[PDB]
């Protein structure tokens, strides 16, 4: 099973500098609910931003680099590996990634931040004319989460 797991601003904004603009711990719980026990396939530059793999699922990481050998991560080479993998495997970044992808994939996971950050990469356009809303859910806002977000699931058409 292949998904888009992503977070993107109200211009679809999903890094600078190669960090994440915003701070909400929520969609980090969220992207641990969704992804624990299953695989999350990353570009290098983003698992780099990482820095370490995510505690209790496989982490994928699409490098050309064959040096790369990293401790706790499996390395792929071409996105034709991808679909190699078995089990739930939601590409998780980043711009180049998710543009390889989005018309492959069979659904997605966005968390809309609904504010505008400044950004250096970009989700790819796309419409609701393609994807139909499987689901939509308000995060909710507290002390620690205090950007406004909505957690969408959407199915292409
Ligand atoms: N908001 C969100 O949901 C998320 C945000 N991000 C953000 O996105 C930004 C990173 O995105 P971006 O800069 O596009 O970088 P990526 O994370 O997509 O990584 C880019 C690298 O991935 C490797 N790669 C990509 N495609 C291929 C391919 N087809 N074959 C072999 N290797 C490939 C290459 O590594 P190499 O050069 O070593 O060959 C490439 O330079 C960061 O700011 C990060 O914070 C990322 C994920 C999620
Ligand atoms: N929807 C979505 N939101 C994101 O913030 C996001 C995304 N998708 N796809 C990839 C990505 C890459 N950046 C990061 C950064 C930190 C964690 C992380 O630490 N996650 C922890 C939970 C941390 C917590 O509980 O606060 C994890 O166990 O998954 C994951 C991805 N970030």
């Amino acid at each position: 099973t292949l998904s888009i797991l992503v977070a993107h601003d109200l211009q679809r904004v999903i890094g600078f500098e190669n960090q994440l603009p915003w701070h909400l711990p929520n969609d980090l719980k969220h992207v641990k609910k969704l992804s624990t026990g299953h695989t999350l396939v990353m570009g290098r530059k983003t698992f780099e931003s990482i820095g370490k793999p995510l505690p209790n699922r496989r982490n994928v990481v699409l490098t050309s680099d064959t040096s790369f050998n990293v401790e706790g991560v499996d390395v792929i080479h071409s996105i034709e590996d991808i679909y190699q993998l078995p089990g739930h495997v939601f590409i998780f970044g980043g711009q180049t990634l998710f543009e390889e992808m989005i018309d492959k994939v069979d659904d997605m996971y966005i968390t809309v931040i609904e504010g505008k950050f400044r950004g250096d990469t970009f989700f790819p356009p796309y419409t609701f004319e393609d994807w139909e809303v499987a689901s939509s859910v308000e995060g909710k806002l507290d002390e620690k989460n205090t950007i406004p977000h909505t957690f969408l699931h959407l199915i292409r058409k």
